[PDB]
């Protein structure tokens, strides 16, 4: 939860139907290659965090997750996460 690049801290806060929509959007500018649905179909929140690190180096994993936070109506997590990042500039 406390790893310097870890997103699981934010992913755990998704409601059950927010998490499912997050996974749905991971399947589809977002030029990169999507995660297969095979991995996503059964994937818990812990599975997704691992899958985001497998398929996207850290900088991209964050950019995709932040953007998806905005699309599933979780602005609060988008701004909490930005805040963690900006705070490390101090």
């Amino acid at each position: 939860f406390f790893s310097d690049f870890g997103l699981l801290w934010y992913l755990k806060e998704l409601r059950k139907e927010e998490f499912w929509k997050f996974k749905e959007l991971l399947k589809q500018k977002f030029e990169l290659k999507p995660i297969p649905w095979a991995e996503l179909k059964k994937a818990s929140k812990e599975d997704v965090a691992k899958l985001l690190d497998k398929h996207y180096p850290g900088k991209q994993a964050w950019e995709v997750t932040l953007n998806l936070f905005l699309q599933i109506n979780r602005k609060d997590l988008w701004t909490k996460a930005q805040e963690e990042m900006r705070n490390k500039l101090l």
